[PDB]
């Protein structure tokens, strides 16, 4: 499967683009205006530049990768792609609209995949007449590094789709895991509450920020502390996910801390805004 | 502080002993039977042997460490020690008995400390005439290698007592973290519920074991998958820790999954029994 369409050119969409193009695939990134399309590819390039500098690739490796890539704002550009990964915007109404368009545009065998963290593959599937070829294919930031992809079956998802996406994953050297659609899949369901837990510990006067992070690095060999990890992932992302977990399950187990919610309202979202649980 | 009594010669005690004695302290380890102590000192010797074979220390170093360790059956030898670390069983009635007894035996300045994972420092402190000198000082397995000690402050724990323990941990190469007593402190309050989540995920047929573990190792960069980590910590321990959290807080958020409760009744406790989530 040579040809892969990716909707969305932000941190995640672009990373995913780099991931496919770097293992042979041709990729078209699509967004709402050229400003964004361009900015992302820009960032891909910067990414490969840093890889050449670190002797992880050759200038030609790179120069080639970039040629397998092109931008656009027309969905219509997806008519010959074999895979679609939507990594646009975590809103159900729009995703339904988007998948209904691609149902129309794309060659009937084209599998349609979502990079959603929270929303229902099934419900998106339902907006098309190919529910059986609608799947979630969920990468992790930074997408060219992290080897995992959750392959999430919605209720109608076929075996054959599942297998194709599994093989496609193996072929860009990711490791796929089967998930039956359910709130937060596997990673987010564990990882974010962990971070939310910490915010409660913080809020409850139990321990200061640096002690909490140190406690998990050095007490549990974690690669980083949940607070810094959150500043990395983005507290808004984190709050959103806790909210979906809460809303999807009706289980108060997943309630966000008032603290987390206050930081996100402050706009202290972490790294990307120079400030969250820590300062930068 | 040059002199530490370690109540308990199990895995945890023997490690705590090695941890103080390898960095200058005189240490006495005590247990209720001479076979128990000999084992512990054997554990310590084999370990020190490894570090020699690994050129991490010299043979001379080894002998020096050992010469700073004596074993005993006699609670009274603690009389003259600067610090007690209780690393015996995880039961409140008895911890109070032990702490009451050490109150009687020890010189007024002796600081009395508990390696507990979940239990109330305040409560244990309340069975003594020394509450200000009572604190938690929580190592992590294996004690000689892991650098965190959660230093758990009970309700009445003086600043003076805190600082000295703080100071004492740095002086043997650990990073101490200050913890105002609350259920599960920091590490377990976070880590154990993550394992419990794994179990719910598994219980709910969202994914299967190898997949849950792989997901966390490859999507989250954890050094081990939560289910295996359960098997190694011991499911009975994990379940207990979850019930403390639940009973302490009255918060449905820490309810343990039926599944975990079931496995424990099966005696499938993990490694130590040959079988937990995985087989061995
Ligand atoms: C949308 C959703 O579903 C929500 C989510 O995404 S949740 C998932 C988000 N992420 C996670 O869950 C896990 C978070 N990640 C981690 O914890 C990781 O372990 C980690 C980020 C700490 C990895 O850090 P690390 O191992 O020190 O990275 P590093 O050694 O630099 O290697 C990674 C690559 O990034 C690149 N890189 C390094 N520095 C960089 C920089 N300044 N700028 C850009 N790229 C850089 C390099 O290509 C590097 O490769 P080499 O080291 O081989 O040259």
């Amino acid at each position: 499967m040579k040809k892969v369409f990716v909707l969305g050119a932000g941190t995640m969409g672009a990373g995913i683009v780099q991931a496919f193009a770097a293992k042979g695939c041709e990729v078209i990134v699509r967004d709402i205006k050229e400003e964004f399309v361009d900015r992302g590819i820009a960032t891909i390039t910067k990414s490969l530049s840093k890889l050449v500098a670190k002797e992880k690739i050759t200038e030609a490796d790179k120069e080639e990768i970039l040629s397998r890539i092109s931008g656009t704002t027309d969905m219509k550009l997806a008519a010959d792609c074999d895979l679609v990964v939507e990594a646009a915007i975590e809103n159900m109404k729009i995703k339904k609209e988007i998948f209904a368009e691609l149902d129309g545009i794309c060659k009937p065998e084209t599998i349609l995949a979502s990079n959603t963290s929270s929303l229902s593959i099934t419900e998106v599937a339902s907006a098309t007449k190919r529910a059986d070829k609608v799947i979630g294919m969920h990468f992790f930031n930074p997408a060219p590094v992290m080897k995992l992809v959750e392959v999430i079956r919605g209720a109608a998802t076929s075996q054959e789709t599942f297998d194709a996406v599994k093989e496609m994953s193996e072929s860009i050297g990711k490791t796929p895991v089967e998930v039956a659609e359910a709130p937060g899949f596997v990673v987010n369901r564990i990882l974010i509450p962990m971070i939310n837990e910490a915010t409660f510990i913080l809020q409850e006067g139990v321990a200061k920020e640096e002690d909490i992070d140190a406690a998990m690095k050095l007490g549990a060999n974690h690669p980083m502390g949940p607070l810094a990890l959150g500043d990395l992932i983005g507290l808004d992302v984190c709050l959103a996910i806790m909210d979906v977990l809460y809303n999807e399950t009706g289980d108060t187990k997943y309630r966000a801390s008032s603290l987390l919610r206050k930081y996100v309202r402050a706009g202290w979202l972490g790294r990307k805004t120079g400030k969250g649980f820590y300062d930068y």
